[PDB]
């Protein structure tokens, strides 16, 4: 995939995000950081762990968040352009299928952020993403999530 | 403005580079000791981060308060590598760091002590640019 100055896009080599990511798909690596691609996947790997502790709702969309927010599927071109989450996917997980652990969490973060249920992991600020019905083209959406009860919208 | 030698403290030994000499400023009468309470007044604050930042964030601070020495009878302290720095700052500890380094900076300030603070990333050497001019965190390898 395309190479460039700050990154390049390259195909998924861990086992954490298989089962997230489009199988063929291009994600983004960022070389500001050493060797990305292991240090990504160490990343995942803590961050999966501590969502042991979330909620049964919440965590098949925390993993699926944290899988597409740190490998961002590239956009077609020359150069290597991750896409950031739709800002109704984040809103999603963060107001709905995680609101315990995440929405009802803010302003009681001064506890602790690793005391505060989800508000130390590598999410994304969910307004400033891009939305799904400015460009639906331009940002990842919320994928299929395996349940093996529901917020409603 | 100091010496190099084995590391002979508590802290830091799984997480400075293996078999290398580290770097104590001799503008402390006691460097080795007092480097050594840097880095336990450091851990106060490591025990409140996540395990998702916290062993990258003890290895920064490790190995910047033992900065690894050049090979050599007349060694100079390296730096870390830019790539490092930003992956702990910025990747592992993305949402804690600042707060855990203005917790840790204003600790040491109350407390009157002599330290450098973490360099910014961006003013660092690149790991590519001389693989041997700069400390390459063992904790991502
Ligand atoms: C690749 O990594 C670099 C370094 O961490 C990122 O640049 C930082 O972006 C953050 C936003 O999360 C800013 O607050 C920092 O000021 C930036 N740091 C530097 C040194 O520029 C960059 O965003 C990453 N690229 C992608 C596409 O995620
Ligand atoms: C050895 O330690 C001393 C004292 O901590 C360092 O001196 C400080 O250096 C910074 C440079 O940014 C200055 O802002 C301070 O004024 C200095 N403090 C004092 C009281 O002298 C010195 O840089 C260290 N040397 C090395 C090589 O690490």
């Amino acid at each position: 995939g395309p190479r460039g100055s700050k990154g390049y896009c390259a195909q998924y080599r861990g086992e954490v995000c298989d089962a997230v990511l489009v199988k063929d798909s291009l994600v983004f690596f960022n070389t500001s950081y050493p060797d990305p691609e292991e240090a990504q996947e160490l990343l995942i790997h803590t961050a999966w762990n501590e969502l042991k502790a979330v909620s049964p709702l919440c965590r098949p969309a925390a993993e699926a968040l944290l899988c597409n927010h740190l490998f961002q599927e590239c956009s077609p071109g020359v150069l290597p352009t991750p896409m950031p989450i739709c800002r109704e996917y984040c809103l999603a997980v963060k107001e709905l299928f995680c609101a315990k652990e995440w929405l009802a969490m803010e302003g009681k973060t001064h506890r602790g952020l690793y005391r505060s249920g989800m508000h130390f992991l590598p999410v994304p600020e969910c307004s400033k993403l891009p939305s799904m019905h400015q460009d639906p083209t331009a940002c990842t959406r919320l994928p299929y999530l395996d349940y093996k009860t529901f917020p409603s919208i």
